[PDB]
């Protein structure tokens, strides 16, 4: 009867769980192989052992059936066996599923591959993404030279991979529906266990475009000083190669000619690393400083040993895309970063390390969950840090911000640094996602993915190509996570949530008061906060044994994602830039974009 059985389905899982994990090591390690060297043989080797996981698992799943788990008592042991029943891609037949393997690989080895020719010397033609053309995308305010390099890396990063595209978008969508989603993006939405969950998204979304509509025609307003009307229009979208970001993701590089108050202080501290004789190694130590300031985990002796922080100076293709990797044992966790000494890359190590903090924190749980409460929760642990450590109040502590006078104008500059970063992404994030579920959903025809593309990021970013492009062209996989296949909608999840972590980590570490003029959100720093760390680990150590609301709880007592905290945060500068905006007659707004031709 069901009492023994339940009594022999716990012994199963925690066999079944071991041999998961062990078995995941070994295709991890394949796969840290092959994006540490990219190799024909290295490919081979880490498609084979992934073929050979999807065989293994389509038996569990398959086992799944013989145990009547949806009539146990344990909420536990339920949620256990329903993670193993979802399958996702292992789902397909073995032919298929191979062939989907080979095409994954094609596009995430031409994206790592891509090299251009410098635009003063068509002879010199090895510049990579990182670091050689995204330090002019960051750097050059020749318009013609940034549309170069634009034009240049679009044309080899996506349009060359369209018909690999194409294949896996088939394969995605047959393995959805083998698990019976109705399409990969419901397979994507199944990870945040919430049906309403998409229309949550729209409405935060909603109660913060104005503040973006706002920030966009600043932004636009100040780039027709720099650069005049010939390049950029009152009433038309951006051109996207003016934001300092090949994507226009995130506009912090143009922060020095689009600053509320340019005669006082922005905060840049690259210069001050560079002349402290900084190194990766120094700023990797620094972060983990940090998480054993709030007595969180340190880093463990395999991560300083096997950890690749630096760009290798042999002649080897490798993804240098930086990433966190947990490979299912105990404490071996690695990041394999091409680390650069700047501000912006200071904040990447610490977003890194929150997902290394993350898999030590669970390490302890049965292998299934070994993950994040949602994909939002990993991605958001880093950021939280990454905010305190870009304070003013943080980075004088460290000596990298000097004779700093934190007046109302120097807040309203850093207010409106932080912003470039973390509200421009907002859009920008959604649409990665919108428009890929548009194609798993078979909403667009073949003959428009491209110009629904650039709809989209014209809709919800108002930023256009800084060229005419076509369905000749296909520029979605010029994104790093559109080649890989790496769901996006994680970011506007960890944008929303990272901030409700914040504001909560301030509270228990006495940093912030609503009612105190000399503790606002924006200025404070939880290095050495036990009590901030503590509801840290109350949540990561959970991993994913329940669902998401439950592992909010345990951080702030709260069960609902929620855009309370961040519209709190830039409330200050909401109220100063609608004000700016309407001083200086600042047009809102933007008609639609004539940069893709149907
Ligand atoms: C996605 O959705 C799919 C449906 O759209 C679903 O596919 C279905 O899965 C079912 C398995 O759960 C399967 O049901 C079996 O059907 C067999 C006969 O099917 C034939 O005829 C169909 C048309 O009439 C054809 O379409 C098929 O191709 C087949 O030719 C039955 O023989 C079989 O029965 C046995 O199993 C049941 C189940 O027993 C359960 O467990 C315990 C066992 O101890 C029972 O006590 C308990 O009561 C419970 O029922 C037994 O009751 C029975 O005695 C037999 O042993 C079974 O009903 C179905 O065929 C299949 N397709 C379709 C079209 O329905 C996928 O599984 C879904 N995928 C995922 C990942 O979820
Ligand atoms: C650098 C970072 N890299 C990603 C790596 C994601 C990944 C998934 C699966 C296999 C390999 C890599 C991550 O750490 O989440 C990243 O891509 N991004 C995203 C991006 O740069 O597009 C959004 C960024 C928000 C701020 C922190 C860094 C975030
Ligand atoms: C890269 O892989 C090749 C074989 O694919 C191997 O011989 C070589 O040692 C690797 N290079 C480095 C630098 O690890
Ligand atoms: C550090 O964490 C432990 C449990 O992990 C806790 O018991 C202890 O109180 C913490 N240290 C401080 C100073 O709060
Ligand atoms: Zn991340």
């Amino acid at each position: 009867a069901l009492v023994k059985e339940e009594i022999q389905a716990k012994e199963y899982l925690e066999n079944l769980n071991k041999e998961l994990a062990k078995r995941t090591n070994v295709e991890t390690e394949a796969a840290w192989a092959y994006g540490s060297n990219i190799t024909d043989e290295n490919e081979k080797k880490k498609n084979e052992i992934s073929a050979e996981l999807a065989k293994f698992m389509k038996e569990v799943a398959s086992d799944t059936t013989k145990f009547q788990w949806r009539s146990y008592q344990s909420e536990d042991l339920k949620r256990q066996f329903k993670a193993l029943t979802k399958l996702g891609y292992a789902a397909l037949p073995e032919d298929d599923y191979a062939e989907l393997l080979d095409t994954l690989s094609a596009m995430e080895s031409n994206f790592a591959k891509v090299k251009v020719c410098d635009y003063k010397d068509s002879t010199k033609c090895d510049l990579a993404l990182d670091p050689e053309i995204e330090e002019v995308i960051s750097k050059s305010r020749d318009h013609e030279e940034l549309a170069y390099y634009w034009r240049e890396f679009y044309d080899k990063a996506g349009t060359a991979v369209r018909s690999q595209f194409e294949r896996y978008v088939e394969l995605n969508t047959k393995a959805a529906k083998l698990n019976n989603f109705t399409s990969g993006a419901e397979a994507w939405l199944d990870e945040y266990e919430d049906d309403t969950f998409e229309q949550q998204l729209e409405d935060i979304f909603a109660d913060i475009r104005p503040l973006y509509q706002q920030i966009h025609g600043y932004v636009r307003f100040r780039l027709r000083k720099h650069y005049g009307d010939a390049v950029v229009s009152e009433t038309g979208p951006i051109p996207m190669h003016l934001l300092g970001n090949m994507w226009a993701q995130q506009w912090s590089e143009i922060a020095d000619i689009v600053s509320p108050f340019p005669e006082k202080p922005l905060v840049d501290v690259s210069a001050e690393m560079e002349k402290q004789g900084y190194t990766p190694l120094k700023m990797f130590q620094m972060g983990d400083d940090f998480f054993t300031s709030m007595n969180l985990t340190k880093l463990p002796q395999d991560f300083w040993d096997k950890s690749i922080i630096e760009k290798p100076t042999d002649g080897r293709d490798l993804v240098c895309h930086a990433s966190a990797w947990d490979f299912y044992l105990t404490d071996d966790v690695r990041i394999k970063q091409c680390t650069r000494v700047t501000q912006d890359q200071l904040f990447t190590v610490h977003h890194e390390l929150g997902h290394i903090q993350y898999f030590l924190q669970y390490q302890h749980q049965p292998f299934v969950y070994r993950t994040g409460a949602n994909p939002g929760f990993h991605e958001a642990v880093g950021d939280v840090l990454s905010l305190s450590v870009s304070t003013p109040k943080h980075l004088e502590k460290i000596g990298l911000l000097k004779d700093y006078v934190r007046d109302d104008e120097a807040r309203i500059n850093q207010l409106f640094l932080t912003a470039l970063d973390k509200i421009v992404f907002l859009p920008f994030a959604f649409t990665m996602d919108k428009y890929r579920w548009s194609l798993f959903r078979g909403e667009v025809d073949k003959a428009n993915w491209n110009c629904a593309f650039w709809k989209l990021r014209d809709e919800y970013s108002g930023i256009e190509p800084p060229v005419v492009r076509s369905e000749k062209d296909f520029d979605a996989p010029a994104k790093y996570h559109i080649s890989a296949d790496v769901e996006y909608l994680r970011y506007l999840v960890s944008f929303i949530i990272q901030f409700q972590f914040y504001k909560s980590a301030c509270i228990k570490a006495g940093q912030y008061d609503p009612d105190n003029v000399e503790l606002p959100l924006d200025n404070c720093d939880i290095y050495g906060s036990a009590a901030a760390g503590a509801a840290f680990h109350n949540m990561l150590s959970m991993g994913a044994s329940k669902p998401w609301p439950d592992a909010l709880e345990a951080f702030n007592g709260e069960r609902i994602m929620s855009g309370k905290a961040i519209a709190e945060y830039f409330e200050p500068l909401r109220v100063w830039l609608e004000a700016e905006n309407i001083k200086n007659n600042v047009h809102i707004g933007w008609t639609t974009s004539n940069k893709c031709v149907s």
